[PDB]
């Protein structure tokens, strides 16, 4: 059972939730019921994991169970960027909801700061695999996201990917009626992102750790790449408080007051990740650990740098 990052909207948002990128139909809807039976009340969705139906089931269970009230779930879903153009976001955001069988979102994220082509054709590409670009802009998506605020479909909006120079143009533009209370970004010791969580704590936005097991099972994963959980370094610190690699990756961003969203369909480890609050890393192994920082990104999304606002070339 978590302790909360505040959010400028005084709302609670837990420090652990689950993640479900990849998990598939047949095992995400149980590893939401256990994982609120463990005590998790952040579930992280996406329209494009288009799970979301299964994890809708799963939700409608343990609230009439009553494991939980509606009022201590918190539920974040975001909006895929061939979604920016105004109608298409209404339309997202209600496929989005009805999966969920919800009355409301508590976050909505702008998934990627890149407007894609338009329309329901998610990954719109040329032969070469490059993204295309389409002309509707996380502006023009943010306007129509905050209408979905004022009606009360959605408690708070966010963004996702994004680097200062994005919050800036989003904090900058006039006639700006709703902020973003956290940035849900790739997070962990080797992409620590120091200046892009001090840059987004000093304007009242948490920040949400995505990835922070080095998401080894992503799909293009080359042997080559660093992986976090064989890590000695990382092993070593685990071992000295008898936790095992993936808990001291989670309780290290605990400790930055920092979100984070760990994925898994095991039992056992949906369980194993949120048993990260009877232990304390030491200020020592903070500082080891951030020291391994060598700005390594698992999600680079590079078949999409040549668009105008490509985030990852930017320092933070
Ligand atoms: N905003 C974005 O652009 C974005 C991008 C990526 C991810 N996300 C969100 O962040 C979540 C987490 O990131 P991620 O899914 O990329 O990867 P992750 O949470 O770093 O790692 C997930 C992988 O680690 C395994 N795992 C989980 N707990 C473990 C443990 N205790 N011991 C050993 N292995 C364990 C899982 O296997 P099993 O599942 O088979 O147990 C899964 O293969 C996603 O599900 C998604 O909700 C957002
Ligand atoms: O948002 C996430 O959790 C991870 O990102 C993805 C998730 C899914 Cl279910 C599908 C795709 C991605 C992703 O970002 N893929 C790389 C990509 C995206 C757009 C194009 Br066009 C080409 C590749």
């Amino acid at each position: 059972m978590a302790t909360f990052v505040e959010l400028s909207t005084k709302a609670k948002m837990p420090i652990v939730g689950l993640g479900t990128w990849k998990s598939p139909l047949g095992k995400v809807k149980e590893a939401v019921k256990v994982a609120i039976d463990a005590g998790y009340r952040h579930i992280d969705c996406a329209y494009v994991y288009q799970n979301e139906h299964e994890v809708g089931e799963a939700i409608q269970e343990k609230i009439q169970e009553k494991a939980v009230k509606r009022e201590d779930l918190f539920i974040v879903s975001k909006l895929w960027p061939t979604f920016f153009e105004r109608p298409l976001v209404r339309k997202a955001f209600e496929k989005t909801l009805k999966d969920l069988k919800l009355s409301y979102l508590d976050v909505y994220l702008i998934h990627w700061p890149q407007g894609f082509k338009s329309g329901d054709d998610l990954f719109p590409r040329d032969d070469k695999g490059n993204a295309i670009g389409g002309k509707a802009t996380f502006l023009d998506a943010w306007e129509a996201m905050e209408e979905l605020v004022d009606e009360g479909l959605v408690k708070a909006l966010g963004v996702s990917n994004f680097s200062h120079f994005q919050i800036e143009k989003l904090l900058n533009k006039p006639g700006l009626k709703y902020k973003p209370v956290t940035n849900q970004v790739e997070c962990h010791p080797y992409l620590t992102q120091e200046k892009l969580i001090q840059y987004c704590h000093s304007k009242g936005i948490t920040v949400t750790a995505y990835s922070p097991l080095g998401s080894p099972d992503r799909p293009w994963a080359k042997p080559e790449d660093p992986s976090l959980l064989e890590d000695p370094k990382i092993k070593e610190i685990a071992a000295k408080h008898k936790k095992t690699a993936a808990q001291v990756l989670i309780r290290f961003h605990i400790q930055r007051n920092v979100i984070v969203i760990p994925k898994s369909v095991t039992p056992a480890r949906i369980v194993e990740n949120i048993q990260v609050f009877d232990f304390k890393l030491s200020d020592e192994e903070m500082a080891t650990i951030l020291s391994f920082n060598r700005n390594w990104r698992a999600c680079n999304l590079l078949q999409s740098s040549h668009l105008e606002d490509y985030p990852f070339n930017a320092e933070y």
